């Protein structure tokens, strides 16, 4: 039983819902706490300097997130996000200076917690808005069990309503409230030997080193051509293959994605902001298609779909006319092995956003694989997201452990399968 996420605006696990609908769960644009929340005793916020990659604040945060970031449930491995993976997942276009949002101890200056926010664009259904994603939420393990982490996620609340937005995005590994979605985790060994000298994987009974390292190879007897990474001015007509792309696979009408609900004109009022809800006939009617994705514009694209060394890579096809006509992307994050004091990390690839027009998606992330290995990932990681099953369905892709689980803050998303989503968070 909850004593936080049962008195917020979100759909609680209990939750007997009639039909199937979408829209605000609350309007209320003008009743929320504005009061900054108490910190313990000798803590106090900061807005976390991550403007300057050489700053105290930002290696303050590098080694709270360092030592005491997500693990896996084993505690074998702890993310190791670097300065400049954080600096690019987090100075987006946009941001608030007031949404990396730190607490410090004032004796000793020593940083304990972290939680940031950064503002998307999103379409749901037949509505759009800007909106906030809420991610590396961390508390020093010194720290933990003493709800701490509310009085963080209702001051980011807080930070976030002081700019008109009044939803969220967010994921976790393991079940809060209702989640809109649930994510399964996908593993393509690449560096076979690093992964087993890392304990990710194991040797078969009925194997060998070599065997395993035979098996888990990237097959490169079909290569497809055309394939160079993107550049900032690819920007435009990378935008445009984005909207291609969700104007492919809408789950509302050609008129509606052309005319679509702008929730920010509206939801300063209880009246209008209703004409955000809507109904679902069937859910069928979502069947294939996706139904909540992030939208880019031409800035988004320049920043996110771009290439910069360990933290993100993004290729683009051209066709013959020298138009892009494909995309892959993936972005590296490190992640420390615990107890490991010699070979301390390991350097995993996780799909981002992938177009496929003129290939097999297939295809694609084999080209994508073959790019992995040659940036030096150890293992290929991706969700059950958009279209990605049929690249995982007939595959050498082992399953992870657990379940990610997606959450929206103050909407109503009908329980939907996971390739009817198009929001990747970091
Ligand atoms: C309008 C805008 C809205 C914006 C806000 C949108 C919501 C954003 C939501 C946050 C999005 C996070 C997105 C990411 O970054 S997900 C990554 C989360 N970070 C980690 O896992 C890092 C390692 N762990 C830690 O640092 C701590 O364990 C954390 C800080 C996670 C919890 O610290 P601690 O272990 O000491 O717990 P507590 O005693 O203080 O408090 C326990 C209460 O807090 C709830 N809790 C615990 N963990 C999470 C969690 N990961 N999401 C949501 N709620 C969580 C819990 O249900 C319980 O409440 P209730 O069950 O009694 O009700
Ligand atoms: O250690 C871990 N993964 C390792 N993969 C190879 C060696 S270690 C790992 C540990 C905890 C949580 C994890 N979630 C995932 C993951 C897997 C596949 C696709 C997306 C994923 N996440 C990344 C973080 N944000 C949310 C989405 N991985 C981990």
């Amino acid at each position: 039983p909850h004593k936080f996420w049962n008195t917020q605006p979100v759909v609680q696990n209990d939750d007997s819902s009639s039909e199937y609908s979408f829209g605000p769960i609350e309007i209320e644009p003008d009743s929320f706490r504005k009061e900054i929340y108490k910190l313990p005793d000798g803590f106090s916020w900061f807005d976390c300097n991550l403007w300057d990659i050489e700053s105290q604040d930002f290696e303050d945060t590098y080694q709270l997130l360092k030592d005491h970031y997500v693990e896996d449930d084993d505690s074998q491995f702890r993310f190791n996000y670097s300065k400049e993976f954080l600096r690019w997942a987090l100075c987006v276009p946009g941001q608030k200076k007031n949404w990396l949002v730190g607490v410090r101890v004032n004796e000793t200056k020593k940083m304990v917690g972290f939680i940031s926010a950064i503002p998307i664009k999103v379409r749901i259904h037949n509505c759009i808005m800007n909106t906030s994603v809420v991610n590396f939420l961390c508390v020093h393990k010194k720290l933990r069990s003493k709800r701490l982490a509310p009085v963080l996620i209702k001051e980011i609340t807080r930070r976030i309503r002081c700019e008109k937005i009044f939803q969220s995005i967010y994921t976790c590994g393991k079940n809060i409230t209702k989640p809109f979605t649930i994510g399964t985790y996908w593993h393509r060994i690449i560096n076979v030997k690093k992964l087993l000298e890392a304990g990710f994987i194991g040797i078969p009974r009925n194997m060998t080193m070599s065997s395993l390292i035979k098996y888990h190879r990237i097959p490169a007897d079909k290569r497809i051509e055309g394939f160079r990474p993107s550049v900032d001015s690819d920007a435009e007509q990378i935008c445009k293959l984005f909207e291609n792309y969700f104007m492919k696979y809408k789950d509302v009408s050609n008129e509606t994605m052309n005319n679509l609900i702008n929730y920010d004109e509206i939801n300063h009022s209880k009246e209008l902001g209703k004409q955000a809800y809507m109904k679902l006939d069937k859910i069928e009617d979502l069947q294939d298609k996706i139904t909540i994705h992030q939208c880019f514009n031409v800035e988004d694209v320049k920043h996110y779909f771009t290439n910069i060394d360990k933290v993100i890579v993004t290729y683009v096809r051209e066709n013959k006319n020298k138009e892009i006509t494909d995309l892959f992307s993936f972005f590296i994050i490190e992640s420390t092995v615990i107890n490991n004091e010699r070979f301390p990390t390991i350097n995993i690839a996780y799909s981002y956003f992938n177009i496929a027009n003129t290939c097999s998606l297939k295809e694609l992330f084999n080209e994508m694989l073959i790019t992995a290995k040659n940036n030096n990932c150890d293992a290929f990681n991706t969700l059950d997201l958009m279209q990605n099953l049929q690249v995982i369905q007939d595959s050498k892709f082992i399953i992870g452990t657990g379940r990610l689980r997606y959450y929206v803050f103050n909407w109503k998303i009908p329980q939907i399968s996971p390739s009817n989503v198009g929001i990747i968070l970091f």
